[PDB]
């Protein structure tokens, strides 16, 4: 009755059919009850681990390799994430010269592991649970009446640092359109992103529309379709339906002559 | 000093490169040290885990399904291991009438997890570390101037019962030879079996000779070649070189009508 369950867990958390049956017949407890106890303890540990890895300020490195209608560019970033306050701070610099797209179209692409999940729903935070091996984030971004972005991001710890390498491809863009023609305002609205579980891929998915302000009136729609998949083998947290509430501020560094964006975001989960 | 490792280990026992590199930088320790610390932990745990799983008296079920030279036969048995005393006791009945080989030629085939490892050697006990998922035990047995056995067995827990399930194939056997002709004494010689790690297969191997007494004089050699491989994905204990000392007593159950063998083995690990 209990007690030995702790010991069993300490010995071996790989609840295989054989380990389950063994513990069943050996404790009188039935298999489902053992399954439930194990999954429960696993969750609590998954929660405590994520809290540990994301306590305090976490240094961030970002590398984005881009190609939009053959126009190639690189963007590198650094800054920090403070999940306690749902705070993400980044300075992103285009290193190849002039960014051929407007920076706000890259805002969604440029680390949801930094969201502030309230205590009562920390067991729904997939993004942290994937650490340190990380997760792959893929998105397709459809700009209405214009082309599309496809992105592939790999978010993981490399040592003490949270790293994000991204590859981006954009095709079918209008050279005189809102994107390649630089007709979008340098600002950002608040949005809610709805997260659901992607169980057949052991992760999560989301879709959401960003509204970009066209200069002197009008909106450029950007329709986002997103999928996240764990990279490693460990257990992860699969969330019930919830959402992330975003605020973003875009600014500049007065001393940085290179084409760049300063990004501040606050992210809080549906609690 | 650093109880961080313990907490890290509590959190996540899968020391991937990412987990390793992370823990290294956050704690300021080198990757090797962490690898080492985690390894020493897992070993202590496997040792404790084995002890718990074999602590008092464990029931055993054996089921053998065999065909030597067309002659198909079934042996089934039960008993109990008491690894604390290195002891094993089985009553093995041939469920299909009469056995077409001598029971002594099946002794090695018909549970090395019930060996007694002395405390200073328990980290070398592969057989227990593989439980409860178990291991596959394969052997070829060459009977000099005669046929050969080929065996594959699975030794795994099913509930709290240790189970040995075996397939046996014997070919090229002389019809009036020592085996099919039934010319072997009903007894068994004591000796040592030398274990080595088989790192490639994540398990162990051993070869050894059994000398079976031919009736009225002489000896029938049975050269054993053996390999064991985990069934599960869990970690296992890979031993340094050592041996198991065997003593076997074959007997009969007076009130038992069926063609059978009562086997009792004492098994103790040694070397260092």
């Amino acid at each position: 009755q209990k007690k030995a369950l702790d010991l069993a867990f300490y010995f071996d958390r790989r609840l295989t059919p054989e380990w389950r049956r063994y513990l069943s017949q050996r404790l009188g407890l039935n298999e489902e009850q053992i399954e439930r106890w194990f999954r429960r303890k696993e969750q609590q540990i998954m929660v405590s681990k994520g809290e540990e890895l994301f306590t305090g300020v976490v240094p961030i490195l970002v590398e984005l390799d881009g190609d939009v209608n053959g126009h190639k560019f690189s963007v590198s970033g650094e800054g920090e994430g403070d999940a306690t306050y749902g705070k993400l701070t980044l300075k992103l610099i285009c290193t190849t010269g002039k960014l051929p797209v407007p920076f706000p179209t890259l805002v969604t692409t440029l680390l949801q592991c930094f969201a502030r999940y309230p205590d009562h729903m920390k067991q729904h935070d997939f993004f942290k649970s994937a650490m340190p091996e990380g997760y792959v984030q893929e998105r397709t971004i459809f700009f209405k009446d214009d082309g599309n972005y496809k992105t592939r991001a790999e978010v993981k710890f490399e040592g003490d640092t949270l790293v994000n390498r991204i590859e981006l491809k954009g095709i079918d863009f209008k050279e005189d359109g809102n994107i390649l023609g630089h007709k979008l305002e340098y600002n950002y609205n608040s949005h809610n992103v709805y997260i659901t579980a992607d169980k057949q891929k052991n992760g999560i998915k989301a879709n959401f529309k960003i509204r970009h302000n066209i200069e002197d009136g009008g909106v450029q729609l950007a329709d986002h379709y997103q999928q996240n998949t764990p990279i490693g083998d460990g257990p992860v947290l699969l969330p019930d339906n919830h959402y992330l509430s975003y605020q973003s501020k875009l600014s500049k560094d007065p001393n940085e002559k290179r084409d760049h964006m300063v990004l501040l975001e606050f992210v809080t989960a549906a609690g």
